[PDB]
């Protein structure tokens, strides 16, 4: 940086120390990722200088010839990447994704099925403080108790039950594949539309280590930042019957202007993820998560579902008489963040838990392998097994320094 | 840039595009700024890869020590600049800071009382394909039919017939100040809510050129990219009293994740607007937008409400029998950016118009200053008189690059 540090020392100061942060700590946070110098740069450019409300060469305001240009490579990118009929890249999160979807098909008060929050479905698919929950009526499947992966028959019970006009299927804290095709075959059965939230698995889904919900779902929305890699935001996929409508619910609908910049630099990460290296990437991730769990159980945990087929997983921590907070905390104590995190038919409450969550896609980007995860997994146990002995603590903190150089 | 040329030569080339066409062209859009060096630097930072959901020390997730100084910087300064008790800097435009605000206050089909969208209201304050008049029962006071000028009586009348639960004020193309007072006297006199939408004018109240809103009402939104000429995105200024209330609108209520990136760039332009440079460009903005009315008047062009307060006018094109949309395209041919806008009583629809929109905060942030707000005016002169002549517009083109060197 250049100009910043002579204008405005104390936010440069507060930037270089997070910057420092994100090199020494060990990212366990499974949302968290590190984008490129490249995705970055495009967030820092002139483009922030530009209005651009409506769409490409359907714009309300002049001078879009470029941004233009820039809003259409983030969209046909996303549609070669997913194979997608049509992409909106305007959302200005994960939220306005989800909002814009449910503006499109739902009235107030209609009714929708979505994921148990506290079995691993998102906030905004219906959480009661949430806009979601307040503005439509929410109902819920759960997971198998035993096994923890989603009951498809709970599914379908309540889809007959409560006769929702839609149906969501993903999820915040899901560490196994997700059956697209069995969503669709009930959301079928009751007339339903069915969105699918990918957000978590989006990058994983590009290079072709979960199945896509494109070819399911009516809607597909996602954050632009997990998987993916990319700036922080949101897109939304769909068929081209459904292109005006959504467009129109993102604008004039729900949002204004769009964050040109924002897009320029989705369209970079778009760029990166249609490259091989990325596919490579990504498949670490995956047996990284993998590797990661099978160390966690040679220590002794417990995982929710008993694994992960994608880049998280759950700890749950009853075995060992812990909760989520009090292991958050003390992981944090050296060096290695985490998140408390409710497991399915937690007895505790979501501000409390009996589980952390754990993804590997922020510590692969950083190159982290099979050996460093069974580090991880080491350093875990000595740490959780030990939560009295300032020794340990210290013994930890200094194998994490060790990983992070 | 370093990165993005060689790792994306499509988008680097779009954006280089972009960046010649900002320097080229005699920016008039009300609404557009530059920002700063430190600003879009601010806005490329390592911040975009935080998660931090949650307020400044009550973070739903771990890590956040440095990027809670960074929010509580925009914070602070927002406060200091507006006298304002609270901010909340994290909403991710002006639509979900408005967003937020109904969320508070209003439950699914409450009336709410907003400026006419074709005298100058917005979007938000109640369009039927916008959420706003979808979401909640919008009704509209106008200006007088003459002066251009709001009618406070009829604000009165609005409100004690209707019995809105808010009343908005607040414009995107209202050349005049705002009679803040008059709409809390209103608003106590129903029991109503007073919301001001500042996004247009929120730079000249930081610098004490038009009356502050926030001693008046109960909430203040605004945008960070006007004449704040700061990053784009929203913030809500409240007293105490709705603290609470307003951060869980936002969160968990209408967003997620905040852009933490985002919020640095507002921290850098409210540190930026605290300084006494920040002030006289404020200063010139307006004494810019007074100049250019007074010469336009000078070239013959009739301004609605007969020349400006602020930074913008509106010139009604129906004395030159030209639509806006006619002006709009034809300036575009000589590099000159404006917006073809409703006016007061438009016999035309908002897609053709009367009249064209023009603001000066751009071109002073360039520099502009008495003499090139004179020479703007007889050039548009110039090509508005003349319309068929490729002579002219050629001339135009030319004085244009004069301009913009």
């Amino acid at each position: 940086m250049k100009y910043l540090p002579q204008q405005d020392p104390q936010v440069f100061a507060a930037i270089e120390q997070e910057r420092k942060r994100q090199h020494a700590k060990i990212e366990l946070i499974a949302s968290e990722n590190f984008v490129s110098r490249a995705v970055m740069e495009a967030q820092g450019s002139v483009l922030t200088n530009k209005f651009a409300e409506g769409y490409p060469g359907r714009r309300y305001y002049g001078g879009c010839e470029y941004v233009d240009i820039v809003e259409e490579l983030a969209r046909e990118r996303a549609k070669q990447l997913f194979g997608a009929e049509h992409a909106n890249v305007q959302p200005h999160s994960g939220a306005q994704a989800n909002m814009a979807v449910y503006f499109t098909v739902l009235e107030h008060g209609d009714t929708v099925l979505g994921m148990n929050l506290s079995h691993g479905g998102h906030l905004t698919h219906g959480s009661p403080v949430n806009f979601s929950g307040v503005q439509y009526n929410f109902v819920a499947y759960g997971v198998d108790p035993e096994t923890h992966v989603i009951d498809y028959d709970d599914v379908r019970e309540k889809a007959r039950l409560h006769r929702p006009k839609l149906i969501v299927a993903a999820a915040s804290a899901y560490p196994r594949i997700i059956d697209f095709a069995k969503f669709r075959e009930i959301a079928d059965e009751v007339g339903a539309y069915l969105m699918v939230d990918m957000a978590h698995i989006a990058g994983l889904v590009a290079a072709g280590l979960h199945p896509n919900p494109v070819p399911y779902a009516h809607f597909v929305t996602t954050t632009t930042h997990k998987t993916l890699r990319g700036p922080r935001g949101g897109m939304i996929l769909c068929q081209e019957q459904f292109a005006k409508q959504i467009d129109k619910a993102i604008f004039p609908g729900i949002q204004g202007g769009p964050l040109m910049h924002v897009i320029a630099a989705k369209a970079v990460a778009f760029g990166e993820a249609l490259q091989d290296d990325f596919k490579a990437y990504a498949k670490r991730v995956v047996d990284n998560a993998k590797r990661l769990a099978s160390a966690l159980q040679n220590e002794g945990f417990t995982l929710v579902s008993g694994g992960t087929d994608n880049h998280l997983l759950l700890v749950d921590l009853r075995p060992q008489q812990l909760t989520g907070k009090t292991a958050e905390k003390v992981l944090d104590e050296v060096g290695i963040t985490v998140n408390k995190n409710t497991i399915p038919y937690d007895p505790e409450s979501p501000f409390v838990t009996s589980g952390i969550r754990i993804g590997t896609a922020a510590v692969t980007t950083r190159g982290f392998g099979l050996e460093e995860m069974d580090e991880i997994a080491a350093i875990i146990g000595l740490v959780l097994k030990n939560v009295g002995s300032e020794q340990a603590l210290e013994e930890a903190r200094q194998r994490v320094a060790a990983l992070t150089d």
